[PDB]
């Protein structure tokens, strides 16, 4: 039942479909600060601002997009990651934190991961504002909320807070569909009005390692 | 059951993932002749060479790819099409002929289309070398006619070898599918990394394109 995409298929999540490769490096400190904190809170690494700032190089598009493409990081224990991010006029619309050396999940692990995801989702639907957890939805929403709070506490620009309700509401009210691509499960949600999202689930880590949100 | 991709998902089939927009217009008469005939035989319109030749503007890539992107044609009855094609070193690796004014299939029509496809496939598996509304037979017969046409006029046949590969994939791989952009993408692949997609229109009840990657 889980659909896999084949080698002849490239799947680009919003807004990478708009990426041309002509975008121009542009340093904006509030975006850099937000991205450094996104790496720590959404991704989970320990790098400091002093280590990340020199590596966070956003590229600006005349479509009013900012892209951070394949920023390479190495954890203190040697794990290698690529971080991708993007901002559009509504804020943070894409984040992913992907371990480049993770093992390939077997067919059975993928199926089990999809089962866990379904179970976590049903628990979320029964209790979407719970009052601690290995529920992937709860963990991901709590990280998103912490990022927003972290930015507001520091009075820096909060590029995720305006999107939190929409993300929650999509998971709550949409049908959950999925496919497998590139050793991840893409959990897909959308509404009648054209808003859609993909949550990027790692079956190895048993958590969401990214998302794409398109209004 | 049938998976639909959502508005935040762009699916590029090989070799459009390699397209950069820096490719340079390059006229090669054997490619143009092959493409004109592909439009008439794979797509099915009646445009003459005089109408198509000035519009067939392939763009060349230093990766050894030739792309024809969004060529706009208007059929005799006013239907508007976009034609997309690409060639790589093994020949025609992408073709699509897409009516821009077709209506949106309903959920039920999509499901019925998927049913017809599955039935056509099982008939093909029972008789793969057999007049017909079988999508697989129609597509292969059109590919065959195109290959014969190219031999007849002694130009390069950019479809013949790939026709064999496609036939074999369809005969021997698992058939999986998803819905994207009002079409069904019928996906086939083998252990060695070769994969293909056949682009099925539920409105036309036929294959309107394909992508093949060795």
């Amino acid at each position: 039942n889980l659909l896999y995409l084949n080698s002849g298929e490239e799947l680009n999540l919003y807004p990478w479909n708009l990426y041309t490769g002509q975008e121009q490096e542009l340093f904006e400190e509030e975006i850099v600060s937000f991205a450094a904190n996104s790496v720590r809170i959404l991704g989970g690494g320990s790098w400091t601002d002093e280590e990340l700032y020199p590596l966070i190089k956003f590229r600006y598009s005349g479509q009013d997009l900012r892209f951070l493409k394949d920023m390479a990081l190495t954890e203190k224990d040697g794990r290698r990651y690529l971080v991708n991010m993007a901002l559009d006029p509504n804020g943070l619309c894409y984040f992913s934190y992907v371990n480049q050396d993770e093992r390939e999940a077997t067919a059975d692990e993928m199926d089990q991961a999809l089962g866990k995801l379904q179970e976590d989702w049903e628990k979320f639907l029964s209790d979407p504002l719970p009052a601690k957890t290995d529920n992937a939805f709860y963990m991901f929403f709590m990280r998103c909320q912490m990022l927003s709070d972290q930015m507001r506490k520091e009075q820096y620009s909060d590029y995720i807070g305006d999107n939190l309700y929409t993300i929650w509401e999509l998971v709550l009210k949409s049908e959950f569909t999925s496919l497998s691509y590139d050793n991840h499960i893409y959990a897909m949600y959308s509404n009648d009005g054209g808003t859609s999202m993909v949550l990027i689930y790692s079956p190895i880590e048993e958590r969401f390692v990214g998302f794409s949100l398109k209004y």
